């Protein structure tokens, strides 16, 4: 417990020992992650959230994060949240957003993978799942973490949102939306074109912030940080990086696994037979987290230079453990 | 022509003589939505699924297919007066011509024409006669469901593949999997395109395809891509839905008292509520005639003249019907 | 026009004197809902929360409760002939004036009171016009949700539930948890018991009561563990459910004429679907006079005398009004 | 391979080692014994289940059932279909029931308790949980297990009785229901009573098989016949049972330990710190799993005899457990 106090003072840092607060709090990373930073952020002031209510919520939303699911559980959800906390302080954005917009960030971060199966949307298609029906084949799986998220808040004493006015209630509620369903792969390409339109035409105000002077601007740019956390493993200190790999290598092989019993295409990376797990983060970090992180860096100059050294040894690392 | 080679009841041969008009823009829906005891929705479409020869390219059973028609149909609300089953039924039937106009002859498989068809059919199924917004505002378990995202679009392809699963409805049952799977991504694509929201760029893509138009040695559009073939359908279907003004002045003014019935519902339930009344929806501050003229100017005219040059000459009629009705309701303002 | 400043309108005043029978029986419903423009179950549950002081007792919010009472209102189905908005109101009614028996009197809770009163306001909602039956022999979602086991019935609690969570809809907010569990299954008891599969069960736990009845110093009756307080709410739920026959012939005859609509249109739709027709519901094979005597000599009057003999003698005059009406149907039988 | 072929030669018998048979068969014993037992059966052939269907829905259902969950698992759903196997084989049931009734028995059994969150119908009402608001706080998991049992049929090629005719398909639902909503503890003494009631009246054929010439006798039969498989563990050999009871209390204590920080009362026997898990096994047999095996016992007299008689060995050896 002094133990746990002490790790958590490590929340404004990129590269929380994220696996020993899992230990240390008996498995409620989510619980007490969100717990501090509300704390650090004084949100249950600003919000009049009651604590026993903010709790509660937490203790529910982190149980409805699949405990078998090795990599889209709650210490992911953990790790999203807390990353997305240090990227909301980064000196290029201070004072830029609300007390609303930091809470839909910490908040989307929080539900973004809530009651995740371990299996991929194209997995819900193929089989002709009641999930998929429901959301037409599209965007299934956010679109269902969005509605777990906020029904919990129905559930006995869970409503954390109780004492905003609707006005902030439909906006916090349009942002999380919009946060979330971003979160979907299929969106990363025309995500990231329009991060390096706003890179190429970046303004600052006189105090040296990112000028974002309308929703759409101010969306793509929370849009893009809950993404850049999403994405944010290869970015951390190697011992946590190796663990994730560990972790999202596990869950696509049991994919691979169900999809090679019941007779299906083996998705790309699931098959364990045929895995050259190594040059496949070294992939992940050319094509997708590097383009990124690199133009996130350019938006927050120079902020993020230590976390793009960091993705750029940890890339030559992988590299140097490809097999002959 | 319904062969007749035995004596059958006034109302029968009234009803059939109406159906002959299946193919024609301007079908007498209102008149078979009463001569058929409100079964409009489940007659026209048995009717085009017979004139397309659905049935036996896809091996319905009409058992099958009529108990399917008669469960959609019955998923319309009899009380909403404008998202019902005789709009389900007109816009069907709509499709229906449009996918007939020369310039698409021998473009689309029979695969691609049951799912316009089929999209039309189910495209407002379970429609409360409410906005997305009416149902997001009340914080509606729909809304809740679909994150607030084309909520009732979504709902409607949701409703309409469930309905597949009550006794003797799986109209679909001999398709093969491959046949599936084409089928259910192109239905979703037309029904999601219905949403209004979706509207500027659906004409912004149709405007580009104009532009690049590439036609067969037979003059017919060239479309080589899912990307351009889907673009149509989803176009198409919108212009269906899109369509009361297109049509005979006495259908159009029928649909005219019928949407602004339902808007003016709306408006009187978000009164009584202390919401906001939607535009339009306020029947004590209300102008229908100026609002079907802004309709037409700035939604139904601009969408009909890019799909007229899309198939041009074909729709000529069609949008020489449109302006002559938009100088009648002009010609009413006070 | 003159704009109306905190005073009544005439129709307002109108509908004002017609409340004035609101703990009668035989309150003039019908009149009711066309005066408050079909909000009869909105207006009906706000003068009784009214009248019982239940707003004060329970903290709710007026415009909390209004806002649920319309949305709950609105979930009941404008197209449904008899299972609708004026059905639930007169539920509603007829239990707040059963609850005002004297045999009655100080033996409820305000607890209990409010559970039977928002039990009858519910006990319908979202009803489709259909049977259980039909739902089950359809393969319907909702008879797949509730294991074809009192489908309806489970819906109607699981809808009026639900619409606590629409926009400033929850009238519970302030309840303690005891009291929102308490109520919860209260309601949940009664609602359940409305299903005609259980009537047997219960008219033979009523007169097992009725044998063994005790009353109180003041000649009331005692109900002193949860069994027999609830048997006794179930069974003025299901009396106030089945009372349409107790009530003066020109309302009691509207109520046959909506049944009989109903159930015509269910077998119209089973005809047209192939099934068979289910009892009562063959427009070309019915006696309708035949079903209410049989309605009546079978289910009602079983009931109803063992009401009146545990309330004795206070439901009297509805028991003679009852045997009235059963003499005036078979009169009218060829 | 040839080990799990060995085990599944024990499939006709009480006390089969369904641990292991969950280990070599790569956590799929619900799969593979409910394979064995269609193939043993002949139902393929009899309901023109093709083979592909018969696996993809086993494998689904298997799928639905939680591996997070210590006791309410695809396990147990393996055991209750194999121990229902073993009683619709007693030679009191011979010929007795049709191969649609059969049928009905073992998919029942299969889906009893699929998506079994492993807490109590109570903890799913206190909390007011989606599930316990769409079922009316009554029997609300029975409820769901029977849904989900139903809807995984129409996933992809997973209709295995797409071959039945309408009224079989009819009969079989109305079964399968019947049988189901029959686990709900809350039926146990009314089933009871009935199963006690037929034994007092009990008829034989002129073969010497039980008589059971309507519905709800033939019903009430199949009904208690699943309710004894479910509630079999103490029956079984001894080293299974303890296996067991370690699993159903994990199950029990994580539910009291999210009651206790979530500030609810801790159910009953579910407080890992005021357990008494001997005596509560010794209750468990007196108060419930005794009465409803002698009762079976002397329907099927003597068929049981065995069973009855290590169920009392049982009792006996955690009686020997119970401090003073
Ligand atoms: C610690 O390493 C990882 C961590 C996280 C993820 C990851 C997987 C899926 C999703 C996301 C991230 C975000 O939204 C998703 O749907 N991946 N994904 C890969 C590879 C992959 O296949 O990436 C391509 C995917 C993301 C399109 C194998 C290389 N590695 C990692
Ligand atoms: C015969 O006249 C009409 C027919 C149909 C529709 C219509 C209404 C809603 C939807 C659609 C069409 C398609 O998807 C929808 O969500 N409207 N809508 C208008 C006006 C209107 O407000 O237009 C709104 C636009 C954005 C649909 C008052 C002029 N008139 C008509
Ligand atoms: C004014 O006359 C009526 C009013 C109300 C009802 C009624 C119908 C169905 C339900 C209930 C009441 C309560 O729960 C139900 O499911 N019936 N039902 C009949 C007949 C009938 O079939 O009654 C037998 C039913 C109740 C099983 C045709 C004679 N008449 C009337
Ligand atoms: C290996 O021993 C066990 C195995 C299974 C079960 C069990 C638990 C819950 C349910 C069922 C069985 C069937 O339907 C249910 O809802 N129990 N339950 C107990 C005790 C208990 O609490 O029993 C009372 C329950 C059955 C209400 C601790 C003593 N032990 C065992
Ligand atoms: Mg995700
Ligand atoms: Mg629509
Ligand atoms: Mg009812
Ligand atoms: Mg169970
Ligand atoms: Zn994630
Ligand atoms: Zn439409
Ligand atoms: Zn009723
Ligand atoms: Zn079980």
């Amino acid at each position: 417990e002094d133990v746990l106090a002490k790790e958590l003072e490590d929340v404004n840092k990129w590269g929380l020992h994220v696996f020993r607060i899992a230990e240390l709090s008996g498995n409620r990373p989510l619980t007490v992650i969100m717990h501090t930073i509300f704390q650090e952020r004084d949100l249950l002031k600003t919000f009049k959230i009651p604590v026993d209510t903010l709790i509660t919520y937490l203790m529910t939303l982190e149980d409805h994060y699949h405990a078998d699911v090795a990599y889209h559980n709650n210490i992911h959800a953990a790790d999203v949240v807390q990353s997305t906390h240090v990227l909301l302080s980064t000196p290029a954005l201070e004072a830029v957003f609300t007390d609303l917009e930091i809470l839909a960030a910490i908040f989307a971060s929080a539900i973004h993978d809530v009651d995740h199966p371990g299996v991929s949307n194209q997995f819900l298609i193929n089989t002709n799942s009641e999930l998929a029906l429901m959301y037409n084949d599209s965007s299934v799986l956010e679109n269902h973490h969005l509605a777990v998220g906020f029904k919990l808040l129905q559930e006995e004493n869970c409503d954390i949102f109780q004492n905003l006015t609707k006005k902030q209630r439909q906006s916090l509620r349009k942002m999380v939306i919009d946060i979330v369903l971003a979160t979907d792969m299929s969106k990363h390409m025309n995500l990231l074109a329009d991060l390096k339109t706003m890179v190429e035409t970046k303004k600052v105000t006189s105090s040296g912030v990112l000028l974002l002077d309308n929703y759409s601007d101010r969306i793509q740019v929370l849009q893009n940080m809950v993404h850049c956390a999403d994405l944010s493993n290869p970015t951390k200190p190697l011992q946590l990086y190796r663990q994730w790999t560990d972790r999202i290598m596990e869950e696509f092989f049991r994919q691979g696994d169900r999809e090679r019993e019941r007779g299906m295409e083996i998705s790309p990376m699931c098959d364990k037979h045929n895995a050259s797990v190594e040059k496949s983060q070294v992939g992940f970090i050319d094509y997708i987290v590097h383009p990124l992180w690199e133009t996130w860096a350019d938006l927050v100059h120079p902020d993020a230079q230590d976390i793009l050294d960091t993705l750029e040894d940890n890339r030559e690392w992988y590299q140097s453990t490809i097999p002959q």
